[PDB]
């Protein structure tokens, strides 16, 4: 058979949220029951769901009728996608010990044993727990990366697949990847709860929350070929993303970083001057294992509309015509290409900002576009003339002007067309806005 028609005959629970309601699109029909706090925010492709820690917040799923015992000994996968804020070096230390869960089948003190299975937290893990009615309990115990750009649970979107074998195994992937496993033989009769729960529970920490979105149960173990094919099913490619996994927004300000080079900021030269590449400032901690670049050093950039022209959408989309700015004291300044200004020899244009040499145009319209990469949240941006040629994707090129020091100048160029399947390239972006998610320790 093929795998979409797959996936679909085999969703035994699917959590749409449509319309600001929660329901269960599978054809099951079960009854979901949002609590007064479960907040509705950005996600991946709509909204997603927002737990905060309190006993009103949570969104119940009732199982229907059909659906009440198929994880008993049968085959099942959970799969749905999360989004953690980073912990603070202060809230590993203080909470790092304390277990909660975020998804749970098993219905807790009331005397009946836990028998079921659950999704928890603890300080940087990530744990899976399957539990049969005689207390038998199998585990897999994820361990996030130490470096936190480029982790799992330091608040990015990702997309969490744990599939089921009680045959063999239970695996659980990130990101359409293997991150861990555990054999699940000898476990018996699975008696859970008739609900499940998504609700922060036994957290100690006033503040945690945590986001999830597509909650869906299928009654089948997917093989790795169908889960990437699950995973990249929710990456629209129309609307562009910011470095979280949220929506890109037009008016709202982001720091650059290159994907290619992660550890470099933008820095300006000078108002009507270049920009280039700097390296980025540092965290580390050898005690807890936890090492980032920082981010919100360097340029801020704001994306505004260069025609109005579709209503307002407040996410920018691949395709739309934009102006870019620098956000530099206050001050809006463009950043452009002026006509006959500086480029290297290849004609890679150098990119000014703020100039305003009078009777010298400026180039200055771009396009938002994803052309690569459909996992990451970049992004690339294209330049043009007044006439509407291509002056290309806006990159970095090494050298020098005048005699300041060698730096990786930002440019356009036309270069990069060609070599767009590329595993890594020079034209990639992150936009990175603050978010109460990530502060610097
Ligand atoms: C010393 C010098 O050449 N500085 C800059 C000049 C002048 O500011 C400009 O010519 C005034 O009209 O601009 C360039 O030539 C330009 O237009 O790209 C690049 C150069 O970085």
């Amino acid at each position: 058979e093929d795998i979409d028609v797959i996936l679909k005959k085999s969703t035994i629970l699917n959590l749409d949220i449509n319309n600001d309601i929660i329901s269960d699109i599978s054809g099951f029909n079960s009854s979901v029951i949002t609590y007064p706090d479960a907040q509705l925010v950005p996600g991946i492709n709509g909204k997603a769901i927002h737990l905060v820690n309190n006993e009103s917040s949570e969104v119940i799923v009732h199982k229907a009728m059909d659906i009440e015992y198929n994880d008993m000994f049968n085959n099942f996968t959970v799969s749905f996608w999360l989004r953690v804020p980073k912990v603070s070096a202060s809230h590993l230390e203080q909470y790092g010990t304390n277990e909660y869960s975020i998804i749970s089948s098993m219905k807790k003190h009331s005397l009946s044993i836990g028998s079921g299975w659950s999704v928890s937290l603890k300080g940087n893990n990530l744990i899976w727990t399957l539990k049969d009615s005689a207390g038998e309990v199998r585990q897999i115990t994820f361990r996030d990366l130490p470096d936190k750009f480029n982790a799992y649970l330091a608040n990015k979107w990702v997309f969490i697949t744990i599939t089921n074998d009680r045959l063999s195994s239970a695996n659980l992937y990130i990101n359409g990847v293997l991150m861990g496993s555990a054999e699940i033989t000898g476990l018996g009769a699975i008696r859970e709860d008739n609900n499940i729960t998504l609700k922060l529970d036994r957290c100690n920490n006033n503040n945690q929350y945590v986001s999830i979105d597509k909650f869906r149960i299928f009654c089948k173990a997917l093989n790795p070929k169908e889960i990437e094919k699950l995973y990249t099913s929710y990456l629209s490619i129309t609307f562009l993303r910011d470095f979280w996994g949220n929506p890109l927004r037009y008016d709202t300000e982001y720091y650059l970083i290159p994907v290619a080079s992660s550890s470099k900021d933008v820095q300006l030269k000078n108002i009507t001057d270049y920009m280039y590449l700097t390296n980025a400032p540092s965290y580390t901690n050898g005690k807890l294992n936890i090492y980032y670049r920082r981010l919100y050093n360097g340029l801020k950039f704001i994306i505004k509309r260069y025609t109005p022209n579709n209503e307002i959408d407040s996410f920018v989309k691949s395709g739309d015509f934009i102006k870019l700015y620098v956000s530099y004291n206050n001050n809006e300044h463009i950043v452009g290409y002026p006509k006959d200004g500086n480029a290297f020899n290849n004609l890679d244009r150098i990119l000014r900002v703020g100039y305003n040499a009078p009777g010298i145009p400026l180039y200055k319209k771009m396009e938002a576009v994803k052309l690569r990469d459909l996992k990451t949240y970049s992004v690339q941006l294209k330049l043009y003339d007044d006439k509407n040629a291509s002056l290309g994707l806006v990159g970095t090129h090494n050298g020098q002007i005048g005699n300041d020091p060698n730096r990786d100048i930002l440019i356009a160029s036309n270069w990069y067309f060609n070599h767009l399947k590329d595993k890594i390239l020079g034209c990639d972006w992150y936009f990175v806005p603050t978010d109460e998610g990530w502060t610097n320790d």
